[PDB]
């Protein structure tokens, strides 16, 4: 999946730009934003 090395203080901060790009999921994991494609 498309994992971004952005500090996920919260999953919503990752998912917002991810689902807008084409990531149906966006979960904060180990410090990275795990954005699974739409």
């Amino acid at each position: 999946g498309v994992i971004i090395n952005v500090k996920c203080k919260i999953s919503r901060q990752c998912l917002k730009p991810c689902k807008d790009a084409g990531m149906r999921f966006g979960k904060c994991m180990n410090g990275k934003c795990h954005c699974t494609p739409k």
